[PDB]
């Protein structure tokens, strides 16, 4: 598939439950790192394999390519290929992570696509899988269903009428956090040439979905996924699966919280 770089893995052997592939940018080391040490650390949830695995492209510069190339050696856990990477190809990043979802680990029953600016609660997000019945087919997450493209030029997400001609987005969930069954991914992978491009990362996916009559699905019947953000509270942030607007010092004081506050119950 022409990857720079590959996680020591195997999932033939031990197919993982649930694979995170969280998207930074190479200066990004913070983020990784406290992910790495948060939400992002590799362990058995409720007996389910969970893995996490960093996406990256490459940069001009030579600096952040020696970072990340010794980051890779350290870790083990970058997944990478040749492409700019700058917002605008966040959709080469993400259709990275899922081509390697499927050459490498189609045994995955979930996946979940997901930024560095997040707070994610495995666990519950976990409880919710094996709830869900859903092992084929399934996609989630907060649902955007009649998006309108934003056409203020100067927007972080402007596109243009040639970029994207019509008047509303394909059903899609925010790029924030978003989670499938590990069959998606060779779905979405094997349509991906032939559905419209989209520089939106998570629209593009919602293209792909589309064209394959998968439906977006809730996850469970109160809402779980917040794109907007949350005030923060424990017993609140028990029962959520992925919160937007966290930076790393923030993750790592409400990843404290929760460790200090284990074990109390919460109304
Ligand atoms: O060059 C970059 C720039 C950013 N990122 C990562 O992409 C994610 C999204 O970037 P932002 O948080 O700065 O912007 P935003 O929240 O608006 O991004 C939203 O719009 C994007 C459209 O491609 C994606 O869908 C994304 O998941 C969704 F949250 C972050 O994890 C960021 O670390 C990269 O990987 N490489
Ligand atoms: C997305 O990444 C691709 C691949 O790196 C970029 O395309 C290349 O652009 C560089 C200059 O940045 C050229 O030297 C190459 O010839 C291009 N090759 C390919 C594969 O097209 C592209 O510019 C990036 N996108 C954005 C928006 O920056
Ligand atoms: C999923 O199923 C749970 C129990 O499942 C048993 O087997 C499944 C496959 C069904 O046939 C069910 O009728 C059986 O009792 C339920 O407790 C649970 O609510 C279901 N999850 C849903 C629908 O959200
Ligand atoms: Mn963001």
């Amino acid at each position: 598939g022409n990857f720079l770089k590959l996680p020591d893995t195997d999932c033939r052997q031990t197919p993982p439950f649930l694979v995170l592939l969280v998207t930074s940018s190479h200066k990004q080391l913070a983020e990784r790192m406290a992910i790495r040490q948060t939400w992002g650390k590799e362990r058995m949830v409720k007996g389910k394999q969970l893995k996490t695995f960093f996406l990256l492209g490459t940069t001009s510069s030579a600096a952040e390519t020696k970072e990340v190339d010794q980051e890779s050696q350290r870790h083990g856990d970058i997944i990478q290929k040749d492409f700019l990477d700058v917002y605008y190809n966040l959709t080469l990043k993400t259709m990275m992570g899922i081509e390697w979802v499927h050459r490498f680990c189609p045994q995955a029953a979930f996946v979940m696509k997901t930024d560095s600016d997040m707070f994610i609660n495995v666990d519950y997000l976990t409880e919710l899988l094996l709830k869900k019945n859903r092992t084929t087919r399934f996609f989630t997450g907060f649902l955007k269903l009649n998006e309108f493209p934003i056409r203020q030029p100067f927007s972080k997400w402007f596109v243009s009428k040639s970029e994207y001609p019509w008047d509303r987005y394909p059903p899609f969930c925010s790029g924030t956090g978003y989670v499938f069954s590990g069959d998606v991914a060779s779905q979405v992978y094997n349509v991906s040439k032939s559905v419209p491009y989209i520089k939106l990362e998570d629209v593009f996916v919602g293209l792909c979905l589309e064209r394959l009559n998968i439906r977006l699905e809730e996850l469970h019947s109160q809402p779980t996924f917040f794109p907007g953000g949350l005030r923060f509270s424990v017993c609140l942030f028990r029962r959520i699966v992925a919160c937007h607007f966290i930076k790393p010092r923030t993750l790592l004081d409400y990843w404290q919280a929760l460790e200090n506050s284990r074990g109390e119950d919460c109304p």
